[PDB]
C-alpha cells in the first residue's frame, strides 16, 4: 500500500486519494 498519511495512518489504494487527505486541510504542510 504505497499510499500512507505523513502523520495519521490513514491508508488508501491510490493517490487520488490520499491525495485527497493531503487536499483539505488535514495536517501536512512538510
Ligand atoms: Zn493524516
Amino acid at each position: 500500500r504505497p499510499y500512507h498519511c505523513s502523520y495519521c495512518n490513514f491508508s488508501f489504494k491510490t493517490k487520488g486519494n490520499l491525495t485527497k487527505h493531503m487536499k483539505s486541510k488535514a495536517h501536512s504542510k512538510k
